[PDB]
C-alpha cells in the first residue's frame, strides 16, 4: 500500500543519517509534514513540498503522467 | 515553463470534450484546483488532487526518485 512508499522516502534521509528534525529545516518543511510523508502519506503533500524533501537528501523527483503508448512530464 | 505542462494537460481534457466544470465532478475535485493546475500552478498542486485529476483524464500519474543512473518509483 503506502508501507512500500513509506519505505522509498524514509532511506533518503537514513542515508545521510540525519533525523526528522534536521531534514524539515534543510528543506525548509513543517516537521509535521516531513513526518506525515514519510509515513507513506504524500496524497496530502503541494508537489512542492515533495520535491524540496527529495532535493534536500540530494534527488531528483520527476512526475509524469502516462496516457497510452507516450508519457508527458510535470516536473 | 510550468505554464507549458499545464497548458499541456488543459489539451488533453479538451480532446476529450471535457469542461474543467465536468472533470472537477469527475474526479471528485474542487473546480477551483483544477483552473489552477490547469493554469500551470503543478508545484502548489496537493499530490492525491493531481493524480485524481490526471485519472478522470485516463492517465497514470507517476512519480520517482531519481538518484544516480536509477530510479525509484513512488506513485
Amino acid at each position: 500500500r503506502d508501507e512500500v512508499r513509506a519505505f522509498r522516502l524514509r532511506e533518503l534521509r537514513a542515508a545521510q543519517s540525519l533525523t526528522q528534525v534536521q531534514v524539515a529545516a534543510l528543506a525548509h518543511i513543517r516537521q509535521s509534514r516531513v513526518s506525515s510523508i514519510e509515513n507513506g502519506d504524500i496524497g496530502s503533500a503541494q508537489v512542492n513540498t515533495l520535491r524540496k524533501y527529495v532535493s534536500a537528501l540530494g534527488g531528483e523527483l520527476d512526475i509524469t503522467v502516462r496516457l497510452g503508448d507516450e508519457t508527458f512530464t510535470l516536473a
